[PDB]
DNA sequence: GCGCCTCTGG
DNA sequence: CGCGCTCTG
């Protein structure tokens, strides 16, 4: 769908903007209201950035296990 | 510790009072030309970073069947 | 409600949000046709809408200088 | 030199003239790294329009806080 | 929440 | 954290 839940409250979510398709990594929280709103951290990606980050992660698995 | 994947957006691995911080972050230039870190961007954990991975195959199947 | 427009679709709420506050937003629209507030807003205390109010002279000066 | 007027511990209510488009802001500052003053999410520009608009509906809004 | 300063700060 | 598609202490 478009939804993909990788925290207790984050998802990354696919979503089609006027052709030009964000690859959008959010935390959401929820309102008095009962229904669940987005929130300030959180960043929306195009398809290049999405694939530049993905030929990254050698990087960043290893910066991550080196402190 | 920082690898680029966009014009003015990085990915910083941090630590941060002990615990490692992934940071996808989009930087603005200030008038003396430095960079600084702006308001879109989040920082994972470890275990966020984990089944973002995971879900990556997913979101590529997304990407492609919209 | 107790709504009072001001702008274009800009409105003033006293809402007694579970405290009174008056509330100046903006607001869109929905798909489903309604009218939902946005977070282009802010809400003051009765306190500091005194002080507003206080002040109107002083900001009407300012804007004609 | 003068332009603002404090009516809460941070919120204040701030003119100018932008590209000759004349604003009325109404808002909450914060604090940056810098140390400087810097205006915050909370809070609505209004055009002259808008600001008289406001004046002339004070009457009922003012009441309608009595109400409740 | 998702061109350009009299702007942009994890 | 001003000048097409989301509230408030
Ligand atoms: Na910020």
């Amino acid at each position: 769908d478009n939804m993909f839940q990788i925290g207790k409250m984050r998802y990354v979510s696919v979503r089609d903007f006027k052709g030009k398709v964000l690859i959008d990594i959010r935390e959401y929280w929820m309102d008095p209201e009962g229904e669940m709103k987005p929130g300030r951290k959180g960043i929306s990606l195009n398809p290049e950035q999405w694939s530049q980050l993905k030929e990254q992660i050698s990087d960043i698995d290893d910066a991550v296990r080196k402190l």
